[PDB]
């Protein structure tokens, strides 16, 4: 169902991964659980969204993560400094700064 904007907004157009069959409409794309955008040329207009998070300020591409914790920092201690926490991808910052959800459009 319509992924929230930052899951869409926050991806680099060159890293979009196709979603939907070809000629799928805005609505079918969004309701397929993907992102529609018809303003950037040359890239998929119906693409898969970023993995969600509890807060949308924490949603970005793994590479845009700036470290905010330290090896082993607890999810509780990571929250105390008002940082995001995500232990799903290995070998990247599990505690990183969030980014103000505002750049986030469709």
């Amino acid at each position: 169902q319509k992924p929230a904007a930052c899951r869409c907004s926050r991806q680099d157009p060159k890293n979009r991964v196709n979603c939907g069959f070809p000629g799928i409409t805005s609505d079918q794309c969004f309701t397929s659980g993907c992102c529609f955008d018809s303003q950037v040329p040359g890239v998929p207009w119906c693409f898969k969204p970023l993995p969600a998070q509890e807060s949308e300020e924490c949603v970005m591409q793994v590479s845009a993560r700036k470290n905010c914790g330290y090896p082993g920092i607890s999810p509780e201690d990571c929250a105390a400094r008002n940082c995001c926490f995500s232990d799903t991808i290995p070998e990247v910052p599990w505690c990183f700064f969030p980014m103000s959800v505002e750049d986030c459009h469709y």
